[PDB]
């Protein structure tokens, strides 16, 4: 292991002594890549040797060649970006002329081609490296540049409309990039002359092609008069369409040609759809099905389809107006529609969005035209809009039907295999998919809720029959009914509604098995969930179908049963009114039914799917007023689990938000004993601590946790109470000696300060305020003042914020004031921007009273103005400082 300290002295000394030598370095790099030991050593010694200068690189180039091409490539890149700004200027652009001149002399030479030219592309990213930062301001000349040096070569121009490529790369408003395009317009004519003579002269395909993808990027920013005017368009059209070697870079082109708003040019947008469709139906037969094409499509072939629904839609999206005006037109505008239809059938995840990109707005327009649907059999007068699309809206909307996504509401997946389970890859994309569908299905639906009645009516009997009976083919019609809420009339909805309900119910009758039956379930939920207006409407309905959840919750097939509770909670959440009264179908009412069962349903739900049950069941008993009925009713609700409690709480206080204000008739008979015990448990603590890092033992823990939850409780009924003036006589008094006495008799180890925050904006804090601000305060800042404890600075200031922003000894005003200034000096933003917004209603109070208008000013306003000052980056002048501060448009006059 003699050679391994030889080697390692090798490297070490000639880069300090400023003489490079070419071989050796070569040998390196190899080794490296050749060996175990060596690939660590020599990457430790290639960032060593990449810290120390550039110097050497150059040189090392000037003079194996393409390994430490790459390497010295990277040393280049590295030390520009780091010391682009340090550089003069001049010295810079002298790197920057080397860099040009290595680039024409490595395009120019033939070899580089059978070098493959990474060397070239390497190069090309220097470049754009350097021409990022340099641009701007100091090679204004750059594009005319390269322009006038492509006019000589092949090599030289495909290899800068590379370079045009990556610059179209590397360079947010509207604005300001119209005053780019109108800025360098001048230059960009210029970029779009060498693509017209390229495309005119040239033989090259490789240049070509190349051109035609610079000519696609840079087309936006080009000038119109060079497009329409000219003879481009007729060019991309007889031309550059029917090559296959440029069949997908050439529709792009003309998609991004159909962009652009008609202004003085409209004819030739006719002239464009036109050709493009002549050209198109010879490249593509109207007879091809295009989705196993596409199947068997190859990775070229996809790209030709994809740009052809690109295309449609964004011609057609822009200038549908100007192809419908003509008579002429109709006919191939109807075809082209067609042909989209078509390629609507491609079972792909982009390209469905494209397409469906397209039906949306389509569906939008003629539904903006006229909202009502076309006719009911059970006289003229049709909108000229829809006359036209008129044989090809029934087709969009058998399209809908059968193909829309997964809702965000339901749990059901198949497998490949055909096996059925919950699952949650869930990624926004799909689901806004859905959404559109849905959307688009609805505006459909307005056109003619007869057709779409007939459309899945007679599927729903090919289902019933048993007929093509697939779970997804059931699926996707049932996702498609519940995206049709509210989209037929209250009479019609009905009538078609119940029709559908009763086959459903039959089909869940005949279909054997857990497999099937989970399928069923989910899809007769969902499709329950998207109508309240029709369950509310009939009750006896209404009470099948939750009877039907409630027995659907003793499933044991997992994901269902969690499902029903959500159907269950989008129920009661919209039906509430319906559950309590005695209907007159029954006499007994539903809500009393189930406080009876509920012991038998409950038993088979996971306990985080009975929390949500409670929620649901709360919600419906929160609905019912009737005096003292509801509140008997409340007791009785919670009559089974408070029992105990006499002679855990989480429950309780889930059950307290979820119910609402209505509790209390049951926070009312546990309320007082909550204080008498917590009186106890504090003097618990302090005792603990007072003869003892008490805090820290778990007993003390399990003791405040009580203190915290009893609080936070409070917190809650009074956030969401609506009686202030039963609040303020009655619940607020039972605090004085229980709760402020004990922040002050407990010790500074151990949310009761964040809690009486919020009663200041429902209910009269100001006369508390001599009590409130006495121990938690100046005894508190000791605690938060020194510098610590992350959870207090998210509590006081709120508290401050509050009862100075509601309702404004000096002692206790002082340290206030202090802390507000003090708030907008952290790093914290919760902690910061309170501060800000006390100060702006602080300055805001007392500048409006009539006694304490001139107390504040020569007191403490030139006193706070100090404070202020170092944190920024009309009182003196309306008589109500210029010296002492120099020893909307006040804002970009300060930051400026």
């Amino acid at each position: 292991a003699i050679m391994t300290m030889l080697a390692d002295h090798a490297a070490r000394q000639l880069l300090d002594f400023s003489q490079k030598l070419d071989i050796n370095l070569l040998d390196n790099v190899v080794n490296c890549l050749y060996h175990g030991e060596g690939a660590q050593q020599r990457m430790a010694q290639e960032v060593l040797t990449h810290l120390k200068e550039h110097p050497d690189a150059w040189t090392r180039v000037d003079t194996q060649n393409m390994n430490t091409k790459y390497y010295g490539l990277q040393i280049l890149e590295n030390v520009i970006k780091t010391r682009w700004k340090i550089l003069p200027r001049n010295q810079c652009e002298g790197i920057k002329k080397y860099v040009v001149g290595l680039i024409i002399k490595t395009s120019s030479d033939p070899t580089c081609v059978e070098k493959e030219k990474v060397y070239i592309g390497k190069l090309n990213m220097i470049l754009v490296q350097i021409l990022k930062q340099e641009w701007p301001k100091h090679w204004p000349t750059f594009i005319s540049d390269i322009v006038g040096a492509s006019r000589t070569s092949e090599s030289l121009c495909q290899n800068n409309m590379v370079i045009l490529k990556l610059l179209s790369e590397e360079v947010i408003t509207q604005v300001k990039s119209k005053h780019l395009k109108d800025s360098m317009c001048n230059e960009f004519s210029q970029i779009f002359q060498l693509c017209q003579f390229v495309m005119e002269n040239s033989q090259n395909a490789p240049l070509v092609h190349a051109t035609l993808e610079t000519l696609l990027r840079f087309l936006n920013w080009i000038p119109l008069g060079y497009i329409f005017e000219t003879k481009l368009i007729s060019t991309l059209i007889y031309k550059f369409l029917n090559v296959p070697m440029f069949r997908n870079v050439s529709l792009k082109c003309l998609t991004e040609i159909a962009g652009v708003s008609v202004s003085q040019y409209e004819e030739q947008f006719v002239t464009l759809f036109t050709l493009t469709m002549m050209q198109l139906k010879q490249m593509l037969p109207l007879n091809t099905n295009i989705r196993l094409a596409y199947s068997n499509g190859k990775d070229d072939e996809q790209n030709f389809i994809q740009n052809l629904s690109l295309f449609l839609c964004t011609f057609l999206k822009e200038h549908d107006q100007l192809i419908e005006k003509r008579l002429n037109l109709r006919e191939t505008l109807m075809e082209a529609l067609h042909y989209m239809l078509l390629v609507s059938e491609v079972e792909e995840t982009e390209i469905f969005k494209i397409c469906l990109e397209y039906w949306n707005h389509l569906a939008a327009e003629l539904y903006r035209e006229s909202p009502f649907s076309t006719s009911a059999s059970p006289h003229f007068d049709v909108p000229p809009r829809r006359q036209l699309y008129l044989p090809m809206l029934f087709k969009v909307r058998l399209l809908m039907v059968s193909r829309m996504a997964k809702p965000e509401e339901v749990l059901v997946v198949e497998n490949d295999q055909g096996e059925v389970v919950r699952e949650f890859m869930k990624d926004t994309d799909s689901i806004n998919l859905y959404k559109n569908m849905r959307e688009t299905l609805v505006y459909l639906t307005h056109l003619d809720y007869v057709d779409t009645e007939r459309i899945m009516t007679e599927k729903l009997h090919n289902q019933v029959n048993g007929t093509e009976w697939s779970w997804k083919n059931l699926n996707t019609l049932c996702w498609a009914i519940g995206s049709i809420s509210g989209a037929m009339h209250e009479e019609d909805e009905k009538r078609f509604l119940v029709t559908v309900i009763k086959d459903l119910l039959g089909l869940c009758e005949q279909k054997r098995g857990k497999d099937n039956k989970a399928i069923i379930a989910s899809n007769i939920m969902y499709i329950v969930g998207q109508y309240p207006r029709f369950l509310r409407a009939h009750w006896k309905f209404l009470k099948t179908v939750v009877n039907k959840l409630f027995e659907f919750m003793h499933e044991t097939h997992d994901g269902v049963q969690d499902m029903a509770c959500d159907t269950f909670i989008k129920i009661a959440q919209k039906c509430r009114r319906h559950f309590v009264q005695v209907q007159v179908g029954e006499v007994m009412p539903f809500i009393d039914e189930i406080l009876n069962n509920i012991n038998t349903i409950i038993c088979d739900l996971q306990p985080q799917q009975v929390h949500t049950f409670y929620e649901a069941v709360g919600y419906m008993i929160g609905a019912q007023t009737d005096q003292t009925v509801q509140e008997h009713l409340i007791e009785k609700y919670m009559l089974l689990p408070n029992q105990v409690w006499d002679s855990i709480l989480k429950t309780n206080v889930r059950a307290c938000k979820a119910v609402g204000h209505p509790f209390v008739i049951q926070l009312g008979r546990i309320y007082l004993d909550m204080l008498n015990v917590y009186k106890c448990l504090s003097e618990n603590i302090s005792a603990a601590i007072q003869a003892n890092m008490v805090t820290k033992q778990p007993l003390i823990r399990s003791m405040r946790t009580v203190k915290r939850e009893t609080l936070k409780l409070i917190s809650g009924w009074v956030s969401r109470s609506n009686d202030p003036q039963m609040v303020a006589e009655n619940f607020v008094p039972p605090l004085l000696d229980a709760v402020l006495i004990d922040y002050q008799r407990n010790v500074p180890a151990a949310e009761v300060l964040s809690t009486m925050a919020i009663i200041v904006n429902k209910l009269h804090i100001t006369a508390e305020i001599p009590q409130i601000f006495d121990a938690v305060f100046e005894c508190t800042l000791n605690m938060i003042n020194k510098d610590e404890y992350p959870e207090h600075r998210t509590n006081f200031f709120l508290l401050l914020q509050a009862v100075n922003s509601h309702c404004f000894p000096p002692t206790q005003f002082k340290l206030v004031l202090d802390s507000i200034i003090w708030a907008f000096k952290h790093t914290m933003r919760n902690v910061a921007d309170t501060g800000l917004q006390i100060l702006f209603t602080l300055l805001q109070n007392v500048a409006q009273e009539e006694a304490a208008a001139q107390s504040f000013y020569q007191t403490y306003f030139c006193d706070i103005l100090q404070h202020i000052f170092s944190v920024v980056t009309n009182l003196v002048e309306e008589g109500k400082l210029q010296e002492y501060v120099a020893n909307p448009a006040f804002k970009e006059h300060l930051r400026d």
